């Protein structure tokens, strides 16, 4: 039932990469208006599962701090999935940190971009919905400073071999300990307050530049997580509430986690004078990188 993107979406340039295929820069041909493309190679067979994962999408896409569900297209040849989404100009978190003097985010900037990925994974939860992979790469900012979250998980549940696109790993810096499977936890499985560990992972990459443990190899990295204590930011400069937020995120065992709803009431996230102005000083330096 999925037509060919042929005079409706066309692909303009590489943007980045997911776990598996690419991410084009888009344009909707009739409007001009640019879309994002995750663009995979997909058989035959794979157009059942794809399907639930198109009706999973559309439903939970529908909120300001997840990127909007725009359309699903087939471009036959293996054949080309396309997955239209909501083009976020100003790219990734990851690339606001590389592209910033000292790779460093201020303080005020993080709690604003924290709160928003928060409220992302809020909408989610709810929904009975767990991201699987919240990263630096996986969060976005448009032209005008918007927070949205991109590449929820969509898959599984069909006990079926697992198709090609599904077959890869990422990387394991953001991952929570729980879903890392060791001796002790043979059937490691995503928990909603999974995601919260890796929004913590986040703010980390926000004030430093990196995650923790990426100086290791990843498969290195992979084995340490379940072993090591909670991460920490090396510099004392940061705030109390800061440390307390990182705290809360990252508290080892996933039972005595806060929920979603308890860390946006955390006062790192909830207390937030400087709100106006935080947006104002991320709009003129998305501008400021643009040229
Ligand atoms: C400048 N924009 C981007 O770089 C940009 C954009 C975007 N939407 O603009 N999207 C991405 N990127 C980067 C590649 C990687 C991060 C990346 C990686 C994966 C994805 C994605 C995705 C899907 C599953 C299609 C999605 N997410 C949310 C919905 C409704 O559907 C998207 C992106």
């Amino acid at each position: 039932s999925l037509r060919d993107p042929a005079g409706i979406f066309e692909l303009v340039e590489v943007v980045g990469n997911g776990t598996y295929g690419q991410v084009y820069k888009g344009r909707h041909v009739k409007t001009g208006q640019l879309a994002a493309i995750k663009v995979m190679d997909v058989t035959e067979d794979e157009e059942e599962e794809i399907k639930l994962e198109i009706n999973m999408l559309k439903k939970y896409s529908h909120h300001r701090n997840i990127a909007t569900y725009y359309g699903a297209f087939i471009k036959k040849s293996d054949d080309q999935l396309w997955l239209v989404m909501e083009f976020c100009g100003a790219g990734s978190i990851t690339d606001l940190v590389k592209n910033t003097k000292g790779n460093t985010l201020k303080e005020d900037w993080i709690a604003y971009i924290s709160r928003e990925i928060l409220r992302g994974l809020a909408h989610l939860h709810i929904h009975h919905v767990i991201h699987r992979d919240i990263k630096g790469q996986n969060v976005l900012l448009t032209e005008n400073a918007e927070v949205k979250l991109v590449d929820f998980g969509v898959s599984a549940q069909l006990d079926r071999t697992v198709g090609r696109r599904n077959t890869f790993i990422g990387t394991p810096y953001w991952m929570a300990p729980e879903v890392i499977a060791c001796d002790e936890n043979p059937d490691a499985t995503y928990d909603y307050r999974s995601d919260l560990w890796s929004c913590g992972i986040t703010a980390i990459e926000m004030a430093e530049g990196a995650p923790p443990l990426c100086d290791m190899h990843p498969m290195r990295a992979l084995f340490l997580i379940p072993r090591n204590p909670p991460p920490r930011l090396k510099s004392k400069k940061w705030s109390k509430k800061f440390f307390s937020f990182i705290e809360g995120c990252l508290v080892k065992n996933y039972m005595q986690r806060p929920s979603t709803e308890q860390l946006l009431k955390h006062p790192f996230i909830r207390d937030q004078p400087n709100e106006r102005q935080v947006r104002i000083q991320l709009k003129d330096h998305i501008d400021r990188t643009r040229k």
